[PDB]
């Protein structure tokens, strides 16, 4: 009996970490997108999908403290559009802006994790 399978059940993440679906038997394909519990920062993948040979990658972690960032970075063709605070903080975004002859090709804005912020949206002449 038994397909070639091997299905998937939540494994032992973190306590103070949550995952999206949050259902014991995780079907193959489906992604278990973590987060931590509401005073706690997620570090690592955010995003794991239930395979024919378990849950991978392995699952994150959960800071309380993470580092605010200081302010974001320039962008390459453009700026960023808002006030660029001291101090910004994990999961604040920062809207860029790029000049008016480009098209912006990834997420105009980009948050940071733990201490380190996202990839940029980078944008071209259209």
């Amino acid at each position: 009996e038994a397909a070639g399978e091997r299905e998937c059940e939540l494994p032992k993440i973190d306590v103070h970490l949550v995952p999206d679906r949050k259902k014991d038997q995780y079907k193959v394909g489906e992604v278990l997108k973590f987060s931590c519990k509401p005073g706690f920062t997620i570090v690592g993948p955010n995003s794991v999908q239930c395979y024919h040979f378990g849950l991978s990658p392995d699952l994150p972690i959960c800071k309380e403290q993470v580092q605010s960032c200081g302010p974001p970075p320039e962008l390459l063709n453009g700026n960023v559009k808002e006030k660029t605070k001291e101090e910004y903080g994990h999961s604040e975004v920062v809207e860029y802006y790029c000049n008016p002859r480009f098209l912006m090709k990834g997420p105009n804005k980009i948050q940071c994790v733990d201490g380190e912020w996202t990839t940029l949206p980078v944008c071209i002449v259209e």
